[PDB]
């Protein structure tokens, strides 16, 4: 079982460079708009206190180089939406794919595609962790780098990239700006709240540990869903929604396991440990691998 | 710090589904030729054990359904190279890269494009072990599944998917046909070579975890390289070269560490266990990382 980006071809088609001044970026090109993170119109020391609607009604569309590798995209158009930037540009991207917009849930997985100067350079996997900050692998110039899933050739855009924590996590926003998380786009020091342990995808875990034939934590008991979320607060596990629990159905039907007896079988593990067992040849619990992850892969 | 595959959007646009008879897999299109594995022409009882020149002569250039999306391809000739068959069609392909056939070396890490029915699926790193195999993620359908590395829009083709032994690790062959170790695409039961850990790789993940603000398994002591090859061996762990240590110098420089120090903490390592503790958030020593793919990361 390993971390499996979804192909990037549709999204690479979609990266260009933004440059405002010196500071630039990247932006993503879908029909004849480029989304990018608002902050290129900052200078450096704008980016310590900025005011983002005063620093905009200095701008004009001739302030914008937008760039499909050195090939220059006019802009005909500007706007800000949250933290976002959308130009319109002359050009309609014929490299667009069906695409949406959508804010994730933490505990569900997406791809990053990494990017420099409007450039690919890397994909992988990431979970929005609960307090919402993902771990990425960025470097400077990677902002506007964005994460997506594909269902049916159709791209979900769900991250757009603004910014690395002091402890070395990352954080940014959806496609309509919005930050995930209490983070601002602001050149200043934000800490990230507590993380948690992110249990419907443990769960998820130990499901595809049973459909391998690992099925030794099987317990002979059950639990309400308010009664394991009490218990796995004190472990530091998130509480469960009735959408987790919903989402774990195909591989509850699938193994004959019920949900809430997969719940008691993790009780105990937390209240007991592994004993020195492994589960799927590990003495950690996974939590990175969605519902969706583990049938994606296994089936 | 992540295990980062490259960009796959070049390869993408080379996967076709290639079908003979029962048998579909996916193939590699460049130009006008389809590359995929040769045992596309076998049927279940073929595989058992087939005579591959004696299967191929018996069969006709319409036998092939080549399919790159909707479009079907004709097949205008075919020839084998040893494990893959080259299907020669009467369309280019527009979207060919720059690209390279290379065989590469215990070690060296590739990015994995895993296909089924000729539509890519789900992209991610492996590495080219001691003994030849992989440690991948593969189904039903997903031969002639390729590996590459990119370097300046210049793909790099390494490794095409054939078959999964009963371990669960991976193998295939270069885009030559010619095996990574001891196989053969015969329906077997295949046991590798012992499976000895790429002590380079486990260095430079340690000093990933280094760069990346994390020290606790560095000690005061120093080896020197043989001593360590000594324990090395033991622990079957490939023996450090010169070159290895040469490979490492950049990784050393940034760091301030030298590498004879980080065998020592190895060393350590290798003998007291991690107690329980981990590393880059792995309970195990990482091997799959190369000295330039944490040098690109960082
Ligand atoms: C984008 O590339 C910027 O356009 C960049 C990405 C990070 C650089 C290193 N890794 C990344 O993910 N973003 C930033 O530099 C942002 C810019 C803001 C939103 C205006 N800032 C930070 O990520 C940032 C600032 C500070 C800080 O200050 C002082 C102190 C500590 C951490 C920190 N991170
Ligand atoms: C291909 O896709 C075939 O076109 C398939 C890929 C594997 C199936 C499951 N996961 C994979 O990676 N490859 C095979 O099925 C090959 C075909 C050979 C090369 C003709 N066979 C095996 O991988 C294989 C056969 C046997 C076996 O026999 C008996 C016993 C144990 C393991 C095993 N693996």
């Amino acid at each position: 079982f390993r971390k499996m980006a979804f192909p990037s071809g549709k999204v690479e088609g979609c990266m260009v460079q933004v440059t405002c001044g010196t500071t630039t970026l990247n932006g993503l090109w879908l029909d004849d708009v480029v989304y990018c993170p608002r902050h290129v119109i900052c200078t450096s020391e704008d980016m310590l206190n900025p005011n983002y609607e005063d620093l905009l009604i200095r701008k004009s569309n001739h302030n914008f180089l937008v760039q499909a590798g050195n090939v220059q995209l006019r802009v005909i158009g500007h706007s800000m939406q949250n933290c976002v930037l959308k130009l319109k540009v002359d050009t309609a991207n014929p490299k667009t794919p069906k695409y949406k917009f959508v804010r994730i849930q933490p505990g569900q997985t997406f791809s990053v595609l990494a990017c420099y100067n409007g450039s690919p350079s890397g994909v992988y996997q990431c979970a929005m962790r609960h307090n919402f900050t993902i771990k990425g692998s960025f470097l400077n110039g990677s902002c506007g780098s964005v994460g997506f899933n594909i269902d049916y050739d159709c791209v979900s855009f769900c991250y757009m990239h603004h910014m690395e924590l002091p402890t070395g996590v990352h954080a940014g926003t959806d496609l309509e700006g919005n930050f995930y998380g209490p983070f601002v786009d602001r050149q200043t020091a934000q800490a990230a709240g507590t993380d948690t342990t992110i249990t419907v995808n443990v769960l998820a875990w130990l499901y595809a540990a049973v459909i391998n034939g690992d099925r030794w934590f099987l317990n002979r008991f059950t639990t309400t869903l308010n009664d394991f979320n009490l218990v796995a607060m004190k472990y530091n596990y998130e509480p469960l929604t009735q959408d987790h629990v919903d989402i774990l159905g195909p591989l509850s039907a699938q193994t004959g396991i019920a949900v809430l007896d997969m719940c008691a079988s993790l009780k105990e593990l937390l209240q007991n440990g592994m004993n020195g067992r492994t589960i799927l040849g590990s003495a950690l619990l996974e939590d990175e691998f969605t519902p969706f992850d583990v049938v994606r892969q296994c089936s």
